[PDB]
DNA sequence: GTAATTAC
DNA sequence: GTAATTAC
């Protein structure tokens, strides 16, 4: 499942297998991901987030 | 400005 | 400490 989003004006697609930290900010979901040698950042509205990303969020919230 | 949390 | 992210 690819999460599609624009960040710093750049269009990106990221496989969920590369997504790491996921958290909730207001009505959007923010996350980090492995971006070949560096850790990237991205965010999408909760209403546009794919189910798998929402489940990663649920799991990260329980970890606390 | 705040909301969470980060890379820079 | 800034800029980034969607909404309020």
């Amino acid at each position: 499942v690819k999460v599609k989003f624009k960040y710093k004006g750049e269009e990106k697609e990221v496989d969920t297998s590369k997504i790491k930290k996921v958290w909730r900010v207001g009505k959007f979901v923010s996350f980090t991901y492995d971006d070949n040698g560096k850790t990237g950042r991205g965010a999408v509205s909760e209403k546009d987030a794919p189910k798998e990303l929402l489940d990663m969020l649920a799991r990260a919230e329980r970890e606390k």
